[PDB]
């Protein structure tokens, strides 16, 4: 509350670590449905069913341009590419496998840097 705080946890190096977990997702074999955005003319109902379309390129370009405050809405941005996933894609196909993949190995990256 007012004049009353918690300790101080250090997060002046947040933006480079996000950017290191960014790095390791955008270069994993199973990243190349998530590499760019969603093509919305080429895919049909994409654009209607997908409210906030989200990407890798996306969360690159708003990282390293200072429109994420802090690391958990780094975190909800990452999350939001799987949800998408989910939302669009049957588990027993190639980019539902690829998307339930890369939840895990975000998570845990997450966990072990963070937690």
């Amino acid at each position: 509350s007012m004049s009353v705080k918690k300790p101080k946890r250090d997060d002046s190096k947040d933006l480079a670590l996000c950017s290191m977990i960014l790095t390791e997702m955008e270069t994993h074999e199973d990243a190349w449905p998530f590499l760019l955005p969603v093509n919305l003319k080429l895919v049909p109902g994409y654009k209607k069913v997908i409210k906030k379309p989200m990407d890798f390129s996306t969360i690159r370009e708003k990282l390293s341009s200072g429109q994420y405050p802090n690391l958990e809405t780094f975190a909800l941005d990452v999350r939001l590419v799987f949800d998408n996933c989910e939302t669009f894609n049957e588990d027993d196909s190639d980019i539902g496998r690829a998307g339930h993949n890369m939840r895990k190995y975000f998570e845990k990256k997450w966990t072990d840097t963070f937690k």
